[PDB]
């Protein structure tokens, strides 16, 4: 019960205890394992809070002192009185810090405790919301010396006044439809450009159109506002060997910033709480670019290749896949944007991981999802056994709000 | 109580309710998931329902639950299993059962080809000599010249764990691997542990870089002993690239037939411990891990380096463009040679059909995404897409120790 967790490339074997500490539950039982899946009042509160403020206190070396009793105390009041309580400033830094801490899906946990923390429980409207996100964005891309960065609207009172960011991400290109068959632009982003187009946007109609903010405040009807275009940086993607790559004409973004996920600290929900890193070579080149249900342009790479498309044994996806996320590192590391392949992304975890089981005697961990989509075997990650449970605080995924909104 | 799984790329959902009829443990719970560990003596108290449970399950598949032949057998196993502790399958149940252990391995893509296997009744053999020569001819069949056909081979089952049949070779066809005083390692770094096992039991050691390992035999719990497969049934294809005329000077080669023989057989509640079963090789078995493992014969560097890659940062993704290279050649040879091998793209399409086609007449397909996608291009392969239930079925085929630190040595 006090589980391990072997290496297999390197024999190196890891005590698991923080498993000890998990509180919701993975969807497995002993008959099924669900690992592949991807989606499975005032008395609840008081102790959630209570679980929250005794880790921090612990966290602080200060459990069981004058303080830590005081604020317990102080939140039991709150809760009993108004039914909910509110996040002292260090508590809100730490919960969202071990919300990252604790996305057993993410590869990039190793910088978790850099996190820059943006308050914006002060808001109230959707233009403040677009403020807001307008100053996050210019934060994190720091001229594309990237920087790690949340920003945090008010948290749910009764689920009727709920703050929703309804792009999936601060930054997408547009996906439309097309008369004779397929899709134009991004196609997992048909139905949002959709809406968009459905609430009012006016779309240039071409293949990398950044999409605009669908902002919700307080559980009013969204509002749609265009991120300045000079706080957009983009790399245009080009080869280091293949001259002719840049007339593909590819380009991505520089910042993946995730903003439709909900923050649970102490019981309290955060459902807008958009939050930015920097890429991982393989979300562009392997996800974004070839898988067939997005742009899926490993046909005319292999084409403009000259490989032999005849049999699927002669490797050609294999070989266009490299080539094309050899270009996406070249064209973001020329143009001075942060970007970590998964090489260096896997040992940078396979250290973090090491680190957590010595400092903390755990790392939850999703395999699946650890693993790059390209190379999986020659990465580090793919010999490590990892344990997968929920902590929290934590990020949680939360229903699309169209499905949801009383419009 | 039924259960969907979802294809994110096709929007295809199915729906399971085999899990319903799923026995053993994961290993996980509802707080951990262990879907990444690798690897997490029977009376006859609890083996008349193991065999009942099999029985069952055997008249459903030939449309006879509830007949006289099935009733009576029941109770000519009952009895047999109270006078005797034990009882012995029909020839009829050892096939249905081992075709059956491979359908429910949920850990493999190639499980399409299930109801073709071949099984070879061992249940008479006795002997270290007799199972060298039932191994024999397993390999000249599976082999067929190159026209690999999937075959098992089923030696006596457990009776009091102190007579097991053991093939201590964990694949019937391997090559050796040798320590160096100075730390390096020839041959394959994988078998370094075997090797010196057999070089112990009196094996006299060529000491190259690609020595088919001898059988080590054990029959009837007693001491294993050494015999050296005929090279002439030891099917071979040298490596070489379509393109690229110095990757033969590497000397790489590698074997036809990929058979597994350190795995336990369980049908009914009887163990089987010896029964080695051989298909045909995925290329990435060989490609990627056999010779891109950094604890294998881990040829990235000089592949890299005659290919002349920016090898200096990682970021070149040199590492990435040698691997794909090595996997064309070693799918080049086999097919160039007629030697049976499918690629990575074709074994995970093949695999999703199989996997509808369970869903739809059998209620599910009990799959392990962790050890389905394949090892390189991951996400290229319609599998990775693919959410998949991981739940134990039987008959199954499970691991066991391996002989060497369980044995007790006669002398
Ligand atoms: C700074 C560099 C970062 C890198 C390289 C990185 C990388 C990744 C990758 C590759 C995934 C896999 C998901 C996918 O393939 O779409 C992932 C998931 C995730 N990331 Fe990180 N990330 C970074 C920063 C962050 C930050 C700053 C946060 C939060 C503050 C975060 C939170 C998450 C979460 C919650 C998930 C899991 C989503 C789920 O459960 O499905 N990441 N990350
Ligand atoms: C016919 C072509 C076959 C192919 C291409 C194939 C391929 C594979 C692959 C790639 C794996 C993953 C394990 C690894 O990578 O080391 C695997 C596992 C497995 N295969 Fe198949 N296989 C084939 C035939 C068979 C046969 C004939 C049997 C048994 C009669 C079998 C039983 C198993 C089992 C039990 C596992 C699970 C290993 C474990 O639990 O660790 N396979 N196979
Ligand atoms: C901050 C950051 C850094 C980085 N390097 N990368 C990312 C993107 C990774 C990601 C994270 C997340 F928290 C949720 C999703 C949604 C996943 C989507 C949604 C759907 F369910 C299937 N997936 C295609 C994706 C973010
Ligand atoms: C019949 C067959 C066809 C095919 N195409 N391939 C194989 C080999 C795959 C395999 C299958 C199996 F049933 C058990 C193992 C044992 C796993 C060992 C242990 C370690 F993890 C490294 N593996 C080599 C490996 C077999
Ligand atoms: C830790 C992890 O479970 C282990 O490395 C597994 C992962 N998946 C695998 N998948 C296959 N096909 N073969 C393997 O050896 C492994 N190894
Ligand atoms: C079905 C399967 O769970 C699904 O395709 C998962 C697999 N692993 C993944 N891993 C990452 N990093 N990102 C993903 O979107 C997925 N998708
Ligand atoms: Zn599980």
């Amino acid at each position: 019960r006090f589980l391990k967790v072997k290496n297999w490339e390197t024999d190196v074997v890891l005590t698991d205890t923080l498993h000890l500490k998990s509180t919701l539950e993975t969807g497995c039982t002993e008959h099924i394992c669900m690992g592949s899946i991807m989606l499975p009042t005032k008395d609840q509160l008081f102790p959630l809070a209570k679980e929250f403020l005794d880790q921090y206190y612990s966290s602080i070396k200060r459990f069981g002192s004058k303080a830590h009793m005081d604020r317990l105390e102080e939140v039991n009041k709150e809760i009993e009185s108004t039914s909910t309580y509110q996040l002292k400033d260090t508590e809100l830094i730490y919960g969202a810090k071990h919300a990252w801490r604790n996305a057993s899906r993410c590869v990039g946990r190793i910088q978790w405790s850099k996190l820059q923390v943006f308050d914006a429980r002060d808001c109230t409207t959707a233009h403040g919301m677009f403020n807001y996100i307008c100053n996050h964005v210019k934060y994190a891309t720091n001229k594309g010396n990237l920087r790690s960065a949340i920003t945090i609207f008010p948290q749910r009172t009764d689920g009727k006044h709920d703050f929703r960011v309804w792009n999936s991400q601060l930054i997408r290109y547009a996906g439309y439809k097309q008369p004779d068959g397929s899709t134009l632009g991004d196609p997992a982003n048909v139905q949002f450009t959709e809406i968009c187009i459905q609430q009012g946007w006016k779309a240039p109609r071409g293949r990398f159109d950044v999409l605009p903010l669908l902002l919700q405040a307080n559980g009013n009807d969204p509002e749609l506002f265009q991120i300045p275009p000079e706080l957009v940086l983009e790399v245009p993607i080009r080869h280091p060997k293949f001259d002719w790559f840049k007339d593909l004409g590819l380009k991505w973004y520089g910042l993946p910033a995730v903003s439709n996920m909900l923050l649970e600290i102490g019981g309290l929900e955060f459902s807008a709480c958009p939050f930015s890193g920097w890429y991982m070579g393989t979300e562009i080149g392997v996800r974004d670019y070839c898988d067939n249900s997005r742009y899926n342009i490993l046909e005319e790479v292999a084409k403009k290749m000259d490989l032999d498309m005849r049999k699927t044994s002669s490797l050609w996806k294999d070989q266009a896949l490299v080539e094309i996320n050899i270009a996406v590192l070249y064209s973001f590391q020329s143009d001075k944007v942060t970007i970590v392949d998964h090489h260096s992304a896997t040992e940078s975890f396979i250290k973090h991981m090491e680190n957590e089981y010595r400092c903390r005697g755990g790392c939850p961990a999703d395999w699946v999802w650890i693993v790059p989509p390209m190379s999986g075997s020659i990465t580090p990650v793919f010999h490590q056994e990892m344990l997968n449970y929920r902590l929290t605080p934590s990020f949680e995924y939360q229903p699309d709000p169209w499905n949801t909104h009383v419009w």
